[PDB]
């Protein structure tokens, strides 16, 4: 019909998860006026007659789209491996973030994945209590942006170097990471990379997964098929790190081997694989049936190194395989404090002091500014760099 | 500015018909790009392939969707215009009749001349006068432009002059509706450049019409224009638009009126004042218009049609229109006891078609045959850009 198609095309001008929504075709001409102003290729008269067609109109977009200089920065909080992550408040809101940069001069330099959609895609519609809420993400010609909530408390890492973490604690933060990653199983996904540094604390001092760089999807058979090795060193699981081109197909297991390495951390006070190089872990865990013990010291309880050993052996054998269920089940998580179902309710064993909404006490200090960094050469003739990032803006179309 | 009024006032410009980043054109953009890249020799470069990998699925449904070519239904080419034929069409699912104009992309930028179907876009779409024709939708592929306008059943002002020997009655008429429809062009801050009977239309009540606007411009400050051009069909052109050969010349909007005076004098006398063999001897008889304007030894036309036709036929300075278009309208020649100015497009036309039906083209004349196969762009090795002026050109109406 006349009008039945009329109505498809505005589903798909709206739907905030359409390849052609508003956010995605206010990018896709974004990127070609920018793509296209060079003197190089100003010589040709199609593309210096379009922009100077349309150079009133697209200096009008850009004022009006969200942009970088709408955040007043406060202090740098992080360091990621394509840019930093600022503490920001909103000048016009007066509203406070955390906002990650991504250089994509850096990303296109070698990095063989374009990660940045899965982690998009959860942080924006995950809308889960244990996953860091994106609200919003804009770009130019030098960085994406990522504007998420400001986790307060800090990660793991700070908690775990600045106390001797006791197993009632323990019990919480391993009972809020297996809720965690329950979440994003249920999504389709596997983490692949579990691990202190990606967990943040609120305002409360309750347990987020932040960051999600290297989610992949599962198929039909729950599995997933990788030819190359993604993870931390330290967390890695047996079967992900041997990961090769002779088959490489493993399932949702390994997040629950690395769980098995953070609650070894958390009490034990050391990586349950460490060694003198980096090499030497490989090795290792390669070994985990021999390499694995415990030192000798009275304070893990039975149950604790029941569950870690339960974790951290092979993946046919490893619990957690049939179900999480069989996890939640076990006797270490057994307390007279709180239930699963309400856990997260429950009053946190570290609950922060905070003095205003920019309080950065359990962040450790950075540096800031740091100079220029150089992007992307100055185009000969059309290259077109901004089109692997068309469409990664979520401003016009965001889910209500 | 809050920023709650930022993100409106962006929403809103994606549903405003007059903004150029509204939806249909950003979806130009995407349209064009795709087209303008997906050459094998372009492949190589990654984020090209990239891009296009993942827009196929999406773009190819995208002009599937959008109003395209075959959603109408030919009855018959009415009209032919120098970048193509215009076609009596009926919607398809709608049923209703309109005429159909077609611009072939790649002959505009052969001619290099592709930036004049804006100004007309933009007049028949938002003009919304009686006087002026309207264009109801506007949507393009990669081959030509597409422009859905109102059928105007009545035919055009030459076929009437061809069939008739026109009183001066009917001369009145005409011109004075000619002169208010020049008047409405003005008031949206153009001048026409190009009056003459082959852009003027008849509807079916029998009352005028300018058709075609593909020569308009817009007025600077002091409500003048500066150009340079060649010249199509110099029987119309005025003295100051030919002594703008090159863009030293500035001219107003009385050229205009001087053209309605070329067209009041064919009407009567039934040729044109200026006519020569060559288009050179045309042009020389336009300068030499104090000598060469003459009347027949037959006192056939009024003293007022004389004195009009001869207030239009001046120099700029001194022709009649130039202190407004009041003046004109106050003139002894259109003093008649038919119809007042303000209630003229009211009353009952000198010449009513008589039709059989919605898509009834007695009063076009049938046309040839193209044939003259439509040739094809090259296949690129860099960025060519061959969609670029064409994009921002798709209208829809509601
Ligand atoms: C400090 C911080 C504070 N608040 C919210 C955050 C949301 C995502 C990432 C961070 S982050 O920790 O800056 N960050 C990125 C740097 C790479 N290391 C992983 C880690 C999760 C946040
Ligand atoms: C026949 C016709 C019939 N109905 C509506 C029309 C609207 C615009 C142009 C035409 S048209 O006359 O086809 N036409 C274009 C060809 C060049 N000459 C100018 C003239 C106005 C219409």
């Amino acid at each position: 019909s006349f009008e039945t198609r009329f109505e498809k095309m505005d589903n798909l001008l709206r739907d905030p998860k359409s390849e052609v929504n508003s956010d995605c075709l206010l990018d896709g001409l974004d990127a070609l006026v920018y793509d296209l102003d060079f003197p190089a290729l100003r010589k040709n008269k199609n593309i210096d007659n379009f922009l100077s067609r349309y150079k009133d109109t697209i200096n009008k977009i850009r004022d009006l789209r969200m942009k970088a200089e709408d955040y007043e920065v406060v202090k740098v909080i992080g360091r990621g491996a394509f840019g930093e992550v600022q503490l920001v408040r909103h000048k016009s809101t007066r509203k406070v973030y955390a906002m990650k940069l991504l250089s994509k001069f850096e990303m296109i330099k070698r990095s063989d994945s374009a990660f940045f959609w899965e982690e998009r895609d959860i942080m924006a519609f995950a809308n889960s209590p244990w996953v860091v809420q994106l609200f919003y993400a804009f770009q130019d010609d030098r960085y994406l942006y990522m504007v998420m909530e400001y986790m307060p408390g800090g990660d793991l890492v700070n908690l775990m170097s600045n106390y001797d973490v006791p197993e009632k604690w323990a019990r919480f933060y391993t009972a809020e990471v297996v809720l965690a990653l329950d979440a994003i199983h249920s999504m389709g996904f596997i983490h692949r990379d579990v691990k202190p540094d990606n967990m943040l604390l609120d305002k409360s001092g309750h347990l987020k997964l932040a960051d999600f760089g290297t989610c992949m999807k599962m198929n039909k058979e729950g599995m997933v098929r990788c030819d190359t090795a993604v993870g931390t060193p330290d967390y890695i699981s047996p079967e992900v790190l041997k990961s090769q081109g002779g088959d490489g197909y493993y399932g949702r297991e390994c997040d629950w081997w690395s769980v098995g390495v953070f609650l070894y951390e958390m009490l034990v006070g050391d990586t349950p694989f460490y060694a003198d190089s980096l090499v030497g872990t490989y090795s290792k865990i390669m070994n985990h049936k021999n390499s694995l013990t415990f030192p000798d010291d009275n304070d893990i309880s039975k149950e604790a190194k029941n569950l870690i050993c339960a974790f951290l052996t092979d993946r046919e054998v490893r619990l957690g395989r049939n179900g999480v269920e069989e996890i939640k089940r076990h006797l270490f998580f057994k307390n007279d404090q709180w239930a699963w179902e309400t856990l997260r309710d429950t009053v946190a064993p570290v609950v922060p002091d905070l003095s205003s909404d920019i309080d950065t006490s359990n962040f450790d200090d950075l540096e800031e500014d740091k100079g220029e960094e150089e992007t992307f050469p100055i185009p000969k003739a059309f290259v077109g760099n901004q089109l692997p990032f068309v469409g990664f803006t979520y401003y016009s179309n965001r889910r209500y």
